[PDB]
């Protein structure tokens, strides 16, 4: 379940009503590495298979350890490979609510990513998830451009990477009881806050 590609793959006549485009921390497997499986199946279970899209980010998004100090924290191709994957959702379905997730550089390259994207469809943007957020004292908790009320960032006690530094330290690997509990339940109240339901 490590790779999933439903925005890419989906037709556009039958258009989920959700779509959720996640990044993958440095050298996971798949495009959603170990987290976003658990993140996409509490989706499915709240909207439905049909009722959301689940889009990993793949492509030049190669996930590299070293990629990690560069400026903003992942690569230029990394960032434009995830800013294509919300211009095809806001071209293919122009009436679906996005959510956002990404762990580790993962969340560095959301971060960058929804920092740069057009406005219109930035607002479509209801809920973004970053867990280990690599940019999270320099960017004092906030995603650039993006609403506090619309952000949740899981930053463990003792995860360095939270803190300024880029070591990795056992709580930058602890994130796994947060991806199957407050990290959906976070996403599917800000969707069914604008969708109602």
């Amino acid at each position: 379940r490590t790779t999933r590609d439903d925005l890419i793959n989906g037709n556009s006549a039958s258009c989920a009503d959700v779509i959720f485009i996640y990044a993958r921390g440095s050298t996971e497997a798949g495009n959603l590495g170990t987290l976003g499986p658990s993140i996409a199946s509490n989706l499915e279970s709240a909207f439905g298979k049909d009722g959301v899209w689940i889009q990993g980010v793949g492509g030049a998004y190669r996930a590299t350890l070293g990629d990690n100090a560069l400026p903003r924290g992942t690569s230029s191709a990394a960032i434009r490979e995830m800013l294509g994957l919300f211009q095809q959702a806001n071209t293919k379905c122009p009436d679906a609510t996005l959510i956002a997730g990404g762990y580790s550089q993962g969340a560095a390259l959301a971060a960058a990513s929804i920092e740069d994207l057009d406005s219109a469809i930035r607002d479509k943007i209801a809920g973004t998830v970053l867990f280990g957020y690599t940019k999270n004292l320099q960017n004092r908790g906030r995603i650039p451009n993006y609403p506090a009320d619309r952000t949740k960032v899981f930053c463990n006690t003792g995860d360095l990477v939270c803190t300024g530094s880029l070591i990795v330290a056992a709580p930058h690997l602890a994130y796994g009881p947060d991806a199957r509990g407050p990290a959906p339940e976070f996403l599917i109240e800000k969707v069914r806050a604008v969708r109602g339901s």
